């Protein structure tokens, strides 16, 4: 289908950027529609590394229109900074992309509000990356924020953000008793970049009506993960968008009725980067291995991440949220030399019942408690494997076992961060 | 189709509430996907008058389930109100609606805030109805908020909304030197009805997934309107939630993929509660008389509405951000005895170009002005009427043009608030 959605299952680092960047061959626009530059997408072509935050992983493709839609949150900082290194690599950046004058902009004093908020909750801190996302999409919903078309006029944006500053300046000064932003050295900093900005502002739901029309192939690229979404997920232990691929609809202007196929993207094992319920969390050899063999580190915050086993009820939860219509199963090369792998076909509630759906707030998945299926690992390599042949018996029982449990295909398989150690079973753009 | 969304397409008071109580008769599921209790929708079975706000519009309905899901924002002391009323009425309200825990809770504070943000605003004020909708997005998104599934463990539910009060009374007492609100009183007002609310939990997103798979009939009831979408409206006088059809995912928990079809309600002519750009709008004996004739006040502030021409270029920002399937063309009658009825075609911009696509934020349609087309009156009766052939062909035309004008089908055309006097022309329930 036309319109295909590449979205996280789980609680984000799936590998969504080598996903978006290895399907993206065929697409004419690439539209990150939430998130900001909490987002840390790695690419690798010929093992050289890119990690993406706020620009879309369609952008190393010159064939590929870059778009930023309005759900994502801007950090003027972060697009310079960002853009400047990839300019320096030979990237374009500003020839192949283009923004959303809806999008809202993050600027230094949302990080000074989600740095106090964050220590104000002391032991019981989300764990959030710290660039300002919440405090940046409260204002969006309050209604005071400042989005990109703000800057059509400086002399009103000026004002504006005076006022802003002022309010939030209160409280950061009185309430948090932090130190204050200053309100000239943000309007300095702004409008120093307000002329690139503005330049690739694009009206993009109707850019995206248009292509739709046209039937020109959409990629939408998701952030985060599905149990990370603001309504869905382990609240309050989420980030402040919707992760879900309700999203994609909200955050780019292109009608519900448009998606084609969600493909859901799902890592071998799982991961999880912050606080929050973890059912599957292994603290153990195998924890450390995990972590180990995967890299397992914040490709934005280099924190290390949580590991444990594939959970597959709340994979579930991930299926009917997003319409999967498939997953790319990614990392299995990193389960390589486990005697046995285990997945969790159910969880165990405090009261005793033995359930298969999840919880939905933080709270309420306390005592919760996993129940595995323990299948045979496997001996040989699968890194860099493109070919079902070479994948071992036991991976591939254990591929059928993961279809068998949620009723889904996996389509598409990764053995490695090359964009090439992959192989693609169903093309979403042909469903 | 299965799933069909009924939403608005204008700026709200299109006629949701009446479109979704007549064609509830199939349906089993009715869900409420975002708002609160700003929505004012008014069902009028043989006469008899009722102005739902936060209960859905299936609630006259015994064969009908209806839900709350969770995106929207609960007030408890909203809906026992709503409740006991129409409970007085023979309306077994609690026997026939289901909530979503995951649905963030409005409590009083809220008010306050909402309040004195409009205050502070003086003259550039939204025009918000006043309940408090805002500060819980707010708070929300900001992960502070407290939901209803907080309810469970009512002891850490007080300690929880005790951090919060605090934190929002520092702000009302200090910054906006406000009235504070008592902790203990929003407490015990709360808990009073705590047990009512908890008992009407339902997993929102598993039944939809599980109605879905059985080929149930569900209806999606949007609140407010498309224009005051909080991404794509004329932000910032717009309302906190997204009210497109994207918002229909989100705030339920099924999958995007499952909408078969979005009816868009569209109103004869338009109106406009609250501040904001209106190109169309009328301030003349025309105005008045659009007004007059047409009941245009709130049916929630009981404020006069602002009416105008029916806008065809910002129905078509509608339709491509909603996908629309068709149109429901409400309140035809209203326009009985006009010598001549004009619809907006263009925007002339004040730069001097012809457009025919919408500013997005409030500011950047300043100076923008109505390119109309004039077609010829009628002086025949549209009220009551339910066949086509009742209608005078300069209503047909005007129907046609509409049509013409969009590129998607007039489906159902209603002539009177009572659920009778309508005709639809295709079910969507068939489509
Ligand atoms: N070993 C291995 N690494 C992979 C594979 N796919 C992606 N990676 C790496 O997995 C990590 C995915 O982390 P992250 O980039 O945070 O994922 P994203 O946030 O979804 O894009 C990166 O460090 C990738 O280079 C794979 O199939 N095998
Ligand atoms: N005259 C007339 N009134 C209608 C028609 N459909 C609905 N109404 C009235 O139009 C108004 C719609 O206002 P509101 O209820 O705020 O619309 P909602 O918010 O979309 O449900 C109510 O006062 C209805 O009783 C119609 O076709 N003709
Ligand atoms: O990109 C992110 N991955 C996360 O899990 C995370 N953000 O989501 C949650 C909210 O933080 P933020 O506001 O930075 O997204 C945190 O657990 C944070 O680590
Ligand atoms: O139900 C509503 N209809 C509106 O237009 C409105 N709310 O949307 C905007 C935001 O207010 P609220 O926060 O009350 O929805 C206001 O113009 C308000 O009138
Ligand atoms: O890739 C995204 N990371 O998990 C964010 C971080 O490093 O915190
Ligand atoms: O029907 C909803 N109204 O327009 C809200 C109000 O009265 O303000
Ligand atoms: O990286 P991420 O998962 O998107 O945040
Ligand atoms: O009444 P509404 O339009 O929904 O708010
Ligand atoms: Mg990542
Ligand atoms: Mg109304």
């Amino acid at each position: 289908g036309n319109n295909v959605v590449v979205l996280g299952t789980q609680w984000g680092d799936e590998g969504k950027g080598k996903i978006v960047d290895l399907l993206t061959e065929r697409a004419k626009y690439v539209v990150r529609y939430q998130g900001g530059h909490n987002a840390g997408h790695t690419l690798v072509i010929n093992g050289e590394k890119t990690v993406l935050h706020l620009i879309p992983s369609g952008i190393l493709r010159e064939n590929v229109t870059s778009i930023i839609g309005n759900g994502v949150v801007l950090s003027p900082a972060a697009l310079m900074k960002e853009m400047k290194e990839l300019e320096d690599r030979g990237i374009p950046v500003r020839e192949r992309l283009l923004l959303s004058e809806a999008c809202p902009l993050i600027l230094d004093y949302h990080v000074a509000l989600d740095n106090a908020r964050e220590k104000a909750r002391g032991a019981k801190a989300i764990g959030t990356t710290g660039r300002g996302i919440g405090p940046a999409y409260e204002d969006k919903v309050a209604r005071r924020g400042l989005r990109v078309g703000d800057l059509f006029d400086k002399e009103t944006f000026a004002e504006k953000l005076k006022e802003v500053m002022e309010y939030h300046n209160f409280q950061l000064v009185n309430y948090y008793k932090a130190e204050a932003v200053d309100y000239q050295k943000v309007l300095d900093d702004t409008m120093a970049v307000a002329d690139i900005l503005t330049s690739m502002v694009v009206d993009v739901s109707d850019l995206l009506d248009q292509a739709r029309q046209r039937g020109d192939f959409v990629m939408f690229e998701g952030a985060q993960g599905t149990l990370l979404d603001i309504d869905h997920g382990t609240y309050p232990y989420v980030t402040s968008s919707n992760t879900t691929a309700g999203g994609v609809a909200t955050g780019s202007g292109l009608g519900p009725r448009y998606v084609d196929y969600v493909l859901g993207i799902l890592k071998a094992y799982s991961t999880r980067v912050g606080a929050g319920p973890f059912p599957t969390e292994l603290f153990d050899e195998t924890g450390e291995f995990l972590c180990k063999q995967g890299n397992e580190f914040g490709a934005t915050t280099g924190r290390r991440r949580r590991t444990g086993w594939l959970d597959t009820v709340a994979v579930r939860r991930a299926v009917q949220l997003n319409s999967l219509s498939g997953f790319c199963l990614t990392k299995l090369d990193v389960l390589d030399g486990l005697k046995e792998v285990k997945l969790c076909v159910a969880y165990r509630m405090p009261d005793g019942r033995e359930v298969t759906t999840t919880p939905l707030a933080a709270d309420d998945w306390k005592g919760v408690e996993p129940i595995y299926e323990t299948m045979p690992g496997w001996s040989e390599s699968t890194f860099g494997v493109k070919d079902r042949s070479g994948l071992p018996q036991a991976a591939l029982n254990y591929i059928k076992r993961i279809e068998e449990l949620t009723g889904v295909p996996i389509d598409i398989i990764s053995t490695g961060p090359d964009r090439t150690e992959t192989m693609i079973l169903r093309d979403p753009f042909d469903a």
